[PDB]
């Protein structure tokens, strides 16, 4: 049933998944020098190609493969629409591996077929809390314990293969040279995720949606208006109403993130993340990269009363191409990003994320139930939607996590 996934060392089962006790390689170790030094096989009218994510040139072609050819819903409403911008942020943060970003060209044209990429990420991916509980019950400290320290490994992103390409086992072969690429620099495991079903999540959670613009959403929706404001006289004014949000935020002392909170945020996010099982660890650097305001990419708010910052949240943008409609081009998405509430409560910071993000002219707010997310869902009137994201690493085995264990966000 997976003459691909079937040949790579993942957990090939969920009972295998619900099994694992403890984290740890699949694979027999192996070292740089066992990888082939050539390029993987490919047919002779394609050729592998590394962009230069510095080159605008180079990010506006990966821009056009992905915003015609990127995921897009199973009944074809909407496709992401990522940025320039956003792909410079994402594909390039510090200590990028150029490497990693691998694409196939037709040899003729150079028309960009496919692509994939990876990035560094510095992971907490040790035995999570309950099986270190079950391991101490039976004398298993050591072995549980042993991959506790933090792992610098690739988190994967952005596989696309044009859509004239589609169902020719091209996927396979990019993700096998992009894992030659990652090995040969001598790292092992990879994590990645997907809104589909593959071998094997180790964690999966449900997308929620908070609108910010419900007209438009109507108007474009596959549902809206939503079918319960029928009993109504005017439905439209009582799904505005639902949704009116302030104009603008109720903390005193919000504003955005400058250079100088770096140092702050960095504690206050690695003091909160540090609770969860499985999560990022992030260098100054890192912080300043991933973090501070980017003009239509992201934007970070800090409270700040008393010259201390106590509280601060993100949020990034990513557009939709809307594929069948006469009045909208496209569905500006603002999703949550991370977060830390150190004097007010959650749901309290995260309303002025909403207040913020509609201010800029945001039509919905999107989140998956990891990190403490299922906290505000109901007073802040997010609603499930039908997608879920899995969570999935390569090369590490590890037992089932339920997602709110998890806070590492994906891009
Ligand atoms: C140590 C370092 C390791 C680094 C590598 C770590 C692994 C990274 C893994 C990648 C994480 C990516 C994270 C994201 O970016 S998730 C976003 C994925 N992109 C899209 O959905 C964009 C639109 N769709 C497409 O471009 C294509 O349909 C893709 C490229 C998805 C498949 O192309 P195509 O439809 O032309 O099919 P094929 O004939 O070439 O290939 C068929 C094989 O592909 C398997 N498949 C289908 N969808 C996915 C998927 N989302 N992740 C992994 N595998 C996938 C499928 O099970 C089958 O294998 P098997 O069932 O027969 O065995
Ligand atoms: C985030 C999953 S839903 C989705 C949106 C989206 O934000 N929506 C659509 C429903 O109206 C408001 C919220 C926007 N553009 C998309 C483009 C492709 C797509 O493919 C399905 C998918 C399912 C799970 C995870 C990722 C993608 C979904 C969406
Ligand atoms: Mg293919």
């Amino acid at each position: 049933a997976h003459a691909f996934w079937s040949t790579q060392p993942v957990p090939q089962t969920e009972d295998e998944t619900e099994k694992i006790v403890f984290a740890g390689p699949m694979d027999e170790p192996k070292t740089v020098a066992d990888i082939p030094e050539e390029p993987y096989p490919i047919a002779s009218t394609f050729e592998w190609w590394t962009p230069n994510m510095e080159a605008a040139d180079d990010i506006h072609a990966i821009y056009e493969l992905l915003r015609d050819n990127y995921v897009e819903d199973d009944d074809s409403m909407f496709r992401f629409n990522y940025s320039e911008e956003f792909l410079q942020w994402a594909l390039c943060p510090p200590n990028y591996i150029p490497d990693w970003h691998v694409a196939v060209r037709r040899k003729a044209d150079k028309k960009l077929l496919a692509f994939i990429a990876g990035v560094p990420v510095t992971l907490r991916m040790g035995t999570p809390k309950y099986m270190k509980v079950k391991a101490q019950e039976k004398g298993e400290g050591e072995e549980a314990a042993k991959y506790d320290e933090p792992r610098h490994i690739c988190e994967i992103n952005f596989l696309c293969v044009h859509k004239q390409l589609r169902e020719k086992r091209l996927a396979p072969i990019l993700i096998k040279e992009a894992t030659r690429r990652v090995n040969r620099t001598n790292v092992w495991q990879a994590v990645y995720t997907a809104g589909v079903l593959l071998p094997t999540p180790y964690a999966s959670g449900q997308y929620f949606h908070r609108s910010l613009n419900p007209e438009k959403l109507v108007e474009i929706r596959f549902s809206g208006i939503p079918a319960q404001y029928q009993k109504f006289q005017n439905p439209m004014a009582m799904l505005k109403r639902n949704y009116q949000l302030p104009s603008a935020p109720k903390n005193s002392g919000l504003r955005e993130m400058k250079p100088s909170d770096v140092p702050q945020v960095r504690r206050i996010l690695m003091n909160y993340l540090d609770s969860f099982d499985v999560g990022p660890v992030f260098s100054d650097a890192e912080i300043s990269h991933y973090l501070l305001p980017r003009d239509g990419v992201v934007f970070t708010y800090v409270v700040e009363n008393d010259k201390k910052v106590t509280d601060f949240f993100s949020f990034y943008r990513i557009p939709s191409t809307v594929i069948g409609n006469s009045n909208y081009n496209l569905l500006n998405a603002a999703y949550v990003h991370y977060y830390a509430a150190t004097s007010i409560p959650l749901h309290q910071l995260i309303l002025d994320l909403l207040i913020v993000a509609h201010s800029r002219g945001f039509d919905v707010c999107n989140m998956v139930e990891i990190l403490d997310n299922r906290s505000f869902v109901e007073q802040l009137k997010f609603g499930a939607g039908d997608g879920h994201l899995r969570y999935y690493f390569y090369n590490w085995a590890y037992p089932k996590i339920k997602p709110s264990q998890v806070a590492l966000v994906m891009l």
